[PDB]
């Protein structure tokens, strides 16, 4: 029930959600929600050709701008990015079910009792065999 | 649809398999089917802790043998691994849904129509940006 | 020949940097340069549990005082110099270092030497690759 | 001394180690040593375009082949092929300074008291973070 996301396979997410944002000139900017949508949106960022990414904080318009966090789950960051940017478009990689009518777009279902794991808090590590002999 | 398997995504499948083939000890060695089956034989060995690793190429009788090779599509290949090795334990990683019925484990279900390619045949390599913006 | 940065990789270097910008505390916050620095950066927040990451855009307040500021590789010093004007007090690092950038960093982990063609993992992916021989 | 490689590393190492023993048709086979030269093994096979993979265990003529290991330090292995197979071409991967000519082909040289740890003896996991603010 732990679902690992390696840094590739986050890449290929990415590409896949980028391609479906295409054409880029409809979009003015990129807004990453601090911290987890700033890896998802670099590389928006990078595959759409626009240098204009910036943050925001969660503890204005936003019509043309793509507001990205890594994972919906309740839906709550989703909520708190309306009320500046209510004219934003919001996606994110990964959608438990809950949050998947809070979105704009998002890549990858995720069931809601799966925990994911990203590959910023991972590495590459020695692991004992599954077996002794 | 082009399927990508990553290494990291690889070594996970045939860890996942390799836990299904506990305990180690029922097993007195690995036979790989040349080449399919060669980079997971040498998973399964690692994490099983089985230093007797075979190969066969295809155009004894494999009792207490698990015989691997990387994907059941027709099950062909099948065919001839229960003519040579009818006592055996025969898996793979991935099956298309005829393949299926035809092995005695496996990992992941692929689509008949989708193309899978694996690692050993990919590398990193630059990709120009999806927009040229 | 071409160096090529996987994800693997450049994240074991962040962590690198990581560990020399120990203890977190004495950071305000970190300033990724746009686009370079945003991996690197939200690296570096990870691992210093800094939850405040900014941007900064170079085209073409505050002086920065307890704020990093990262960009993913210094060359010419271009960036650099902007980013002293900008922030003058701020600690400037990047992972990678070209030999006429060195002296314009106040930290670096990776000495790359000057000729040399780096290739950054968000500019790259798994793809076919032909086989060498075509037997 | 703490040395990881990564899959996609070694995987760059066998296509350097493959184009050094171009050209391909002056091989007839590639004899894999178990357990640490079947990834190898496998890689030289894909590059080399090579079908006919063998393995070989050692406890405690081979013209035109190609034997390959992971590693070479104090030699012992590759002793051990020089009196099995006397006119197989030896590679492996690294080589610690005892053993660099002690091989016919090697890709990486390793100092002695550096340890390298071998991407199928290890995983993606969850890692703390350096700091725990
Ligand atoms: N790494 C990981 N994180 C998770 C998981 N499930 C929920 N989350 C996060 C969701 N979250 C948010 O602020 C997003 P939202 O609930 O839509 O407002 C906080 C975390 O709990 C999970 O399986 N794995
Ligand atoms: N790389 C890759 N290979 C595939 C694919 N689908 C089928 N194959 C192979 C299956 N195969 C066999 O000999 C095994 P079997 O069909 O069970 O006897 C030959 C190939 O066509 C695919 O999507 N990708
Ligand atoms: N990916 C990659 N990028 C490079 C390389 N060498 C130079 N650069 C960049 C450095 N750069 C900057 O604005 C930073 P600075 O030169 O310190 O002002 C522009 C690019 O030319 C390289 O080998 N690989
Ligand atoms: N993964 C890994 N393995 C190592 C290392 N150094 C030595 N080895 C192995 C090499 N070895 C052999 O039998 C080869 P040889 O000594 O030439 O006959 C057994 C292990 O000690 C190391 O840094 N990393």
């Amino acid at each position: 029930e732990k679902y690992i996301v390696t840094w590739d396979m986050l890449q290929i997410h990415a590409r896949k959600l980028a391609s479906r944002l295409m054409p880029s000139e409809q979009w003015k900017g990129i807004i990453a929600v601090s911290r987890g949508g700033l890896v998802p949106g670099a590389l928006l960022a990078r595959e759409l050709g626009i240098r204009h990414v910036d943050t925001v904080c969660i503890s204005g318009d936003g019509e043309g701008f793509i507001v990205i966090d890594d994972l919906v789950d309740t839906g709550g960051t989703a909520v708190a990015i309306r009320e500046m940017y209510p004219k934003a478009h919001f996606v994110t990689i990964f959608a438990k079910p809950a949050g998947r009518p809070l979105v704009d777009d998002y890549v990858v279902d995720i069931p809601q009792d799966t925990w994911i794991e990203q590959p910023w808090d991972m590495g590459v590590v020695f692991v004992p065999p599954i077996s002794g002999r």
